[PDB]
């Protein structure tokens, strides 16, 4: 029934659903990966609660909800990082008390640092709006793991598309500018998927205990009724 | 114009190549046939790219850069396209049509086979048109490596690529409008089509991982090779 929402209501619901910005657990004597892992793990929880507030998401089975999160969790983290890093050229704001440049990024991380920084710059160049950001983040959640259930996801995706066009029309853009900007934003998501892939490779190469959140962890965080 | 754009892309389409003929197939020679096929389609791909409007306007260095980034994606989407009318099978060639069971012979291949098969199914579900296909393939060429290029020349390059990309978007909208779609249906299908590219990028990455794991002499076409094919003389 979350499809009956209007473009205005869709945008409003997403804006309110935005997760908070977290701080790194560092006693402000400067171990970097440890800080990032701790932050990522804590930001995962809020992501799950955010996802539940994305219109149409909880209409899916818990099984399908977990699958989507399994596919999209790193992508969602990255675009979130890029977003809050927009107003800080050449630096990645992992947290308000943890803003790093590519020099600090220097084993195998600098390559991914540069990709993230380039995406942030692109956001900057395009003057990405908050209303557009929440739409793009929602698209990632629903689309990343899509390869009655599948049809519902596409209907939700279509609704977000209508909303993006609505926002751009509201911003005064012409019709040609609207479909052009829509394409530009969606093409950015392909790059974000690319970063997530390379990021996964890099994280696995670190030989940590685990990289991906388990099915049970995601399920538990969802908090079924 | 959008119409001129579509025509140029259609005419630029590379031919469908065949696997060698000898009157049986064996799972041991499978990777060999695919490698042979892939290498031969690479040559035609370079010639295709040169005929993509705006591509040859770029420096040879940046042309090579784009192909390095997109070459596997382009191979995959081409494979998915000609496999579209063949449910449950991948038409690598008219005389080389494989199922996922044959994929099991090569360690790690079924996973990538399934992703390709899923993409073919999506094309089928969406009733993807040939005009739309060539648009998507050109977009891959120009966009895939545009995010991994500070020189003043590079700034000119990226802006040019974005202008070409914008034109292809206009062409897609033109095609769908011509197809009778409403404005809302146009924006929805455009998004649907562009989101598929995210999956294709995903397959290319996983495919690259798989190819490297095979410990062959090389996986990616070298800069000098791409340059050599791209750096034609007069
Ligand atoms: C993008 C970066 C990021 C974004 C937001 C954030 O709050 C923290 C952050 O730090 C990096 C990161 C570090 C570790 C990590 O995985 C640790 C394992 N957890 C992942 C969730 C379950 C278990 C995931 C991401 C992470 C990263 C990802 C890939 C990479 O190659 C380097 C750093
Ligand atoms: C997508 C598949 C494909 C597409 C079109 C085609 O004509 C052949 C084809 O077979 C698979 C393939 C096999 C080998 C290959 O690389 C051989 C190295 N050359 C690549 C270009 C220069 C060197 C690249 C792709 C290839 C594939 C790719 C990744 C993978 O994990 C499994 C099969």
């Amino acid at each position: 029934l979350a499809l009956s929402l209007t473009a205005d209501q869709m945008v409003s619901a997403l804006l309110d659903a935005e997760p908070p910005i977290l701080y790194s657990e560092y006693d402000p004597p400067f171990s970097m990966m440890g800080l990032l892992t701790n932050l990522a793990d804590r930001e995962l929880v809020h992501m799950i609660n955010w996802a539940k507030r994305v219109p149409g998401f909880v209409d899916l089975t818990l099984h399908d909800q977990v699958h989507l999160l399994e596919s999209a969790w790193l992508e969602i983290l990255m675009i979130g990082l890029v977003w809050r890093s927009m107003e800080h050229p050449g630096k990645l704001l992992f947290a308000p008390n943890l803003l790093l440049d590519r020099n600090q990024g220097k084993e195998g991380m600098v390559e991914i640092f540069d990709m993230l920084l380039a995406t942030s710059s692109r956001f900057r160049m395009m003057n990405l709006q908050g209303e557009e950001f929440v739409c793009l983040k929602s698209i990632i959640l629903l689309n990343s793991g899509v390869y009655e259930e599948k049809d519902h996801i596409h209907r939700v995706l279509d609704k977000i598309t209508d909303t993006l066009i609505h926002l751009m029309a509201k911003a005064g853009l012409t019709l040609q500018q609207q479909h052009q900007r829509l394409a530009q934003l969606l093409l950015i998501l392909s790059h974000i998927r690319h970063m997530s892939n390379k990021g996964m490779e890099h994280l696995y190469s670190m030989k940590s205990k685990n990289v991906v959140p388990s099915y049970d962890l995601l399920l538990e965080m969802l908090d079924a009724h």
